[PDB]
């Protein structure tokens, strides 16, 4: 089948469909594909690469966008709405229950939407985010310890101190794929590293990972608010991928903490567990309330675009070609491919999407 | 004995000469601590904690340095100059051979002259620095990371990599204290690790810290030349406390380097072992040769005031406790703290010093 | 019940069908066992054991066939034809789907033959073959150790180096149990070492037992070929009990390796993933290729009887115990050995089998 | 030469001057030995035991005193006075610094009298003490945890906690062998530890045993305030061999501790740094003071006779051979032997003795 | 609602329905509580906590057994019986099945009574039990270590040796969460460790926990008596929660053990796989049989009511409030409540408890 690769438009991604070790794969199985001159590029990806692989460079958008798959990392953008064509098959994180117009635009022209976030298991598992959760769980301590700095803000800390010396304590609200990725760094840095979770069953998984060199502890109340007060580095991990998390960390408990601490809130985008922490922009990615240092840059893995594009390409490949192979019918051999359709043939077909457009349905 | 502390002037340096804990010991052995407002503000402590501990707090530098003793950070500046009185002890870090002004101007003024940096054992060792050259091998890596983000310049690779994808691979010239603690650092987010040392014994000792997580290897020309063109960060850790380091990484094998990967040379100051690499500015802490990042801002350390402050006192105390009690005999009981000074009613005392202002002598 | 156990025949085969153990405990639950002399002595058993044990030790192999239930290691060989009897119940590997004439010859005499291989759990684990695997992807090390030496053949490299030396590299096809099994033993000599693999969440769960000491790949063709072209050892662990496997490592890429490299492949008896290995015997146990050592012994458990006759036992022993009580019952009590059942009066009932031999039916 | 060992008849004291081991070692190097019935029997081993080694059983304490070496554990009692002889030698724990009468009684004797506890090397190591020690340090932690439990009188708190709750928290005054093999056990039970100590080399060292696990802490009067306060088990283990130790832990910081909270002291019978922590019984092993539990009873490793007595020969057995050889002229060929002796033909020999009974000199 | 909680009376037991942190809990959410005066206060909880946290402090067991949910720890004793009311729902740890007179008095009343040991999930797992499993493994080192000392009746042996010294040896039989986390603990204090299982799968998971450290054998008598007879320390782990266990070590199994071994069954209660082991009581906790010492009191986790308080809270919480918020409908909502309900409305409805009392059905 012909595959196009446009470069990513939106500000600040820097990832790519495809990598050229996927390609080359692609290749192999009979597949051509065609990949917008720079589109590898912020990742680490120069054409030459994709050109050794069996790719045929193109260079314009134009001549990406109009084969019958499109393989993306973000949402279509306006711009780019008109390049967009009838039987074309779109595979890409589109996260429509937030935008009506997409969904309008997508519903119009006809083509098939699959949504890399709604490609779910058996189990219910998103096979297709997980690779990105893991990677914020790791930044979130890396960006916490730059904000600790002085210069940068903090109050001048060391995670892991020097022997003769307190190390940073870090403590971590959930303990699920992010948490636990969290922790790892944490304890690898040499702090002082407590876990809260309230599944007991989960706490106890953990033990298996780290022994004693963590703290384990119950989600409660009470136990929240002297950690929470005693912390350098707070970093929120309930990630529950529909709705808002409840706020485990109230504004008045953020009073109560050091000044240049700091919180980092891998939830900010659909909601966090930290009553003040918001969205910031790149340009301005902290602001201080009560003396504490907020971070809410959001997309932590487009920070590591050379190490997001694989990642991502080792989960969706053997999607890509299960698509390219079978076309349509894929999604009548794949369970979990027929769970990410989205859009076809000018039809909302996702349940949950038709949820939140009830009249779109 | 009566004994001051001003707050630090120089520009970006947070630090403190005495820390709340320093001051409270001090107290209970008799003397009197006199501390100016603010200075230990910028390291986390207020002056209410210098309170409890004991210390009067002084509204200005004059009231502080005006006493018997003064501890310091840094070296005196021009600004300062006229608040140094005769009979003084001085302990701070001083770095004489490159001040010849400073130098003068302590002779004239008469006060006895005692350097952190040359206070050494009958070892050879330099106690009153170690804890700083621990603090910059750690930090030499979270710099490290951080730089090789996309949006801070770098290729956009997370250093431990997620199962599936490769790791970050770092590269340490130097296996002693700096490249030690550094190594430390990257075995803990997950990279793959490589140092060099001429020291076989150095490097069976890392065997027993590290076992067969990283790889160590013989420093020839060779070796490094292969090592380093692989690197995504480098890490120059020669910080032989005198005369510059020879070349290890010359131009030439910078040219053969990816773009995006990172060089961070602990001994920027004094001269590294990297052809390509000088210091740089807070303002403009990086720079770009052949596509690959330079980090050239000194004096690691200083971004975290209050672990460093602590590190520093936890070394420093029991001299300057010797010296509150004895006065200038402790430099008869002390051969460590006799080797500390270097300048004593208008003779310039210390045979290093002397050798570069010969003249002076 | 009359249990037997013949002395294995076959050549180079010392393991034992029942170990000491395994007697004295099938004894104590009313049964009584017959082994013929120096039947365990290749496994290290001697006679006295097996009578402490509660065994009565026969002179003649006749005597050990002809009990109510024959329990052995390998198939019956021609040789047996004749000792074999009419309402036996036969337990051991038969690999029927690959001897036509021993199925017929079962067919004929009309016993039921049990095959260790095909009895299999609702996972589709085959709980008898496990524990076999797991030694072999222990000894895949011990033996490519033994052929990377020079007089053995290969270029002369220790696995773990010497601090300040290279460490050998161990490149793992396959992060199955075998695959696992042998990063093991390879981590464990210091080994530098890399496992590829198709199932991301095969290598998630690889993280959770080596942490950031192994490097862990995702399968495809481009990585597969640099690491390859760079291994001391090549070990092929993608034992896929059914089907060959595709060939992952191509004649063209052994041509890119190292002269004195050494390449073991686990599934060399069933069929590889690397193009040129094939099976040799134990008189010239490997070849070179390109300069690169072939060692191509099948049966790499066989080298240490005395072990896996008790992890074989360990494994095989509850049934052997349902067997001897309930005799053919036991087939309507558990699933797991119904579906070990391959022959049974004159018919052909396993299913596999009978699509092999579709005209035995 | 003849050797002679009586049973110990201190109260409570069931170690022996001799193992089975060390027996059979001596005979085959020509001496002959003779142990008294029963001398063996508290630490686990049997008269037959002696026997099969080559020892003479002998029936009464005089047969084991009546030879030319008396080897045992604790100093002669006033009931074995009569049983000294004018030419042995003794070699065993004496103490004479606090037994006037001892010392002048062995004085009369004439014998030669040479103590475990003063031989000493260049280093100024008492290599006969330190496996005591060690013992003791172990064994802080398991008594520690004993009297947590709520029977015993503590708060009823397990170490290690269990996943979701908190676990307990010890404090170590020390860092040396006592304090570092008691964290080891602490670290093992799976508790939070925090070790203090004034010499920063030494917290060094130390955490190139325990990485970040465990807190390693300058010991400033304000930062042990703090953990004093929080701990569950508080262990002091400063034991500096002479005089008595500094008060770290003034009665008014044991108000402060949680009730139930317990105190173990490593230096009790010499002096601790706990102010409220004096010597118990056996019958009476603890009291409160708070609410806090004192456990005083000293001689820690005569709990574990069966492995204090094997490490206490595997140290003194070279000795004992030397001495049995050369008689007195080992005095002149060990150093660390002449700074055993203590008493000699009528003279006090020993400089430290001399100075406290100045006046026998 | 309105919950209370009675002291506990029981003798010797000292953990308490509710800790302070569930009552916070529990207040939140607008239900209100009334504890009896004192009743925390053996596990470390002042009333003073209570209040803190929202709690009514009641001065009678009367006015905490006038509520409509009862939440407790043991069973009901006949002093109570008269404080029971009719339409009370009561939560707590029951065994009817060994109470007659309890069940018929649980009967005559008419309240619900739901026994922490009945709730089920579809796993057949027992969600209210595991956390006492786990404490009562980590528990039976920690016993075990003190009996082995000398003054308590031990052989006198360290369990961790002491380098030249060989360790004490710890042989557990039974694999699963009590044997596991007993093994956890002896290696923690350096002993040499044996674990046997049936399942060579749980072996299996055992190897990923534990790696090489400890030696995981399949249980047969053959080793088991080999094995047994070495052991300074036995520990049964075979806590089967219906019927007894098959006798692992049978009393001629224990004449040959050691002089000053120590057993310790964790199924004393309910009946042990070592047949010479029978309960015992606070006062009298041991006895010898062969000069084999034998711990026999029951109830492990009460010596630590601190934490076995929390660990059991953390688990049994989000029933209580599910029970508080819905009543009796979520007995209809979840069916591990469901399984809990043993009585109601004066009826006997657990088909277990019938069973043992099949005419009280």
């Amino acid at each position: 089948m012909e595959i196009g690769v446009p470069k990513e438009i939106k500000n600040q991604e820097f990832r790519v469909g495809l990598s050229p070790s996927s390609v080359r794969t692609l290749v192999e199985a009979g597949h051509t594909v065609f990949i917008e001159t720079q589109a590898g590029i912020g990742a680490g990806f120069a054409d030459q690469d994709y050109v050794q692989a069996g790719a045929q460079v193109v260079p314009s958008a134009k001549d990406a966008w109009s084969r019958e798959m499109v393989v993306k990392v973000k949402e279509p953008l306006p711009a780019e709405y008109d390049l967009m064509q009838k039987d074309q098959l779109l595979f890409t994180y589109l996260h429509l229950a937030a935008a009506r117009e997409l969904t309008e635009q997508l519903m119009r022209v006809g083509l098939t939407a699959i949504a890399y976030e709604t490609v779910e298991l058996p189990n219910r598992s998103l096979p297709l985010l997980t690779p990105m959760s893991i990677i914020a769980g790791r930044l979130s301590v890396q960006f916490g310890a730059r904000f600790l700095e002085r210069q940068q803000g903090g109050r001048g800390v060391l995670l892991g101190g020097v022997p003769g010396v307190k190390p940073g304590k870090v403590v971590i609200l959930g303990g699920g794929v992010v948490g636990t990725e969290a922790a790892k760094m944490a304890v690898g840095l040499g702090a002082q590293v407590q876990i809260f979770d309230i599944n007991v069953e989960r706490l106890s998984y953990l033990e298996t990972l780290f022994g004693s060199r963590v703290e384990l502890l119950y989600s409660n109340s009470a136990e929240i608010e002297t950690a929470v007060a005693e912390a350098d580095l707070l970093i929120g991990a309930v990630l529950v991928p529909g709705r808002r998390a409840p706020i485990l960390v109230p504004a008045s408990l953020v009073e109560q903490m050091r000044t240049g601490s700091v919180i980092v809130d891998v939830a900010v985008d659909q909601g966090g567990c930290v009553e003040t922490l918001h969205p910031t922009s790149h340009t301005q990615p902290t602001y201080e309330v009560f003396g504490v240092v907020h971070y809410g840059v959001p997309n932590m893995p487009g920070a590591v675009p050379w190490t997001a594009t694989q990642a991502l390409n080792n989960s969706t490949l053997p999607y890509v070609v299960k698509l390219a192979n079978q076309g349509l019918k894929a999604l009548e051999t794949d369970d979990a491919l027929a769970k990410g359709l989205n859009v076809q043939a000018h039809r909302l077909v996702h349940p949950a999407v038709q949820q939140v457009f009830p009249d779109l349905a």
